[PDB]
């Protein structure tokens, strides 16, 4: 069995084999990368997503997130207060700024230390699940806005015809902003390009493992568990790695850069904080061994998770059983 121990891979493709996207996720589980939960994708030296970013400070973000702490350094959830609308430009002066700027700090571990020590008394502000792209259109490795389609993934693999769209979305982050512990939509895959500004911190849990998470954060959490079966759908909830060795959870953490891929895998755990002013993008997107894994996906029927048009199909489809409950949720 290919990387055991569920470690995070890092690649390196050639010009040439960055261009069949398909093949190039094959090849990389075929080494294990998978068993990680998240990979990283170094792009070829000649590769670029588009020429400048010289013209982005005029996208709108139309409800930017303040995103406040509850609880102890080390357990926490998170709420999104709306705030009003500002430009790419206007959050990049507010994330420059002396309250919400990155701290004097030695090196990645130090900015670590210091995020997980002191994040929840602050609240960074975050503009989220923005619809659009970056990517140049005559970008055609890797772009982001031209991926094979999960409604597509679905009607090759299993024969059934569905509506639904799938498309991008960017996020503008500062110092402290945060993701807090999840899996995608139906346990799908994600991918996700850091097209500029500082970097990210990931951590990940191998999806072989991803039920000793759920089970230390129904202990860490538990009236949210009471609440909904499958309440990290929601997308609240935070655990340091200090507590995650406390009680045992096997993870890995990366710090992704400017100009570099993460994909993570179905049903791998992930979080993490931006460390200054930054731009990503990322889709969700399917293969043939996702099927199973959507088949099988927790749902928040609870009512709060609340997700897209184009996840209805997932479930009528995959879950017929669950379908009706799940719709109960969302309606
Ligand atoms: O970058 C972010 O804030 C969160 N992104 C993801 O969870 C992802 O790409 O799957
Ligand atoms: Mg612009
Ligand atoms: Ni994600
Ligand atoms: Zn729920």
């Amino acid at each position: 069995a290919q990387n055991p121990n569920c470690n995070i891979m890092i690649f390196h493709p050639t010009k040439e084999e960055f261009n069949d996207f398909d093949k190039y996720i094959a090849y990389m589980e075929s080494q294990g990368a998978h068993r990680a939960g998240l990979a990283k994708i170094i792009p070829p030296k000649e590769w670029k997503a588009r020429e400048t970013y010289d013209n982005i400070s005029e996208i709108l973000i139309a409800t930017p997130l303040q995103q406040v702490a509850s609880g102890r350094a080390g357990v926490f959830t998170q709420y999104h207060k709306k705030k009003k609308a500002m430009t790419v430009g206007e959050y990049r002066h507010l994330a420059n700024s002396k309250k919400y700027q990155t701290p004097p700090h030695q090196n990645f571990e130090d900015l670590e230390r210091k995020y997980w020590k002191n994040r929840i008394y602050n609240s960074p502000i975050y503009g989220a699940d923005i619809s659009g792209s970056l990517f140049d259109e005559n970008t055609k490795q890797w772009n982001l806005g031209h991926l094979g389609t999960i409604q597509d993934l679905l009607e090759k693999e299993c024969g059934v015809v569905i509506e639904g769209v799938n498309t991008p979305y960017l996020y503008f982050g500062m110092w402290k902003t945060t993701f807090a512990w999840h899996t995608e939509d139906m346990d799908l895959y994600s991918i996700n390009y850091l097209h500029l500004g500082e970097p990210k911190t990931w951590y990940v849990v191998p999806p072989e493992h991803g039920q000793r998470l759920e089970r230390l954060a129904r202990e860490l959490f538990p009236g949210s568990s009471r609440g909904c079966g499958a309440f990290l759908r929601h997308k609240v909830a935070l655990i340091s790695p200090t507590v995650l060795k406390e009680n045992g959870i096997p993870f890995n953490r990366i710090t992704q850069e400017a100009g570099e891929f993460m994909v993570t895998f179905p049903y791998g755990y992930h979080a993490g904080f931006n460390h200054g002013f930054n731009c990503a993008e990322a889709i969700n997107f399917a293969t043939p061994r996702w099927i199973d894994y959507g088949k099988m996906a927790s749902q928040c029927s609870c009512g709060e998770a609340r997700v897209t048009f184009s996840m209805d199909a997932f479930v009528r489809i995959l879950q017929p059983e669950r379908y009706d409950l799940w719709k109960r949720g969302q309606d």
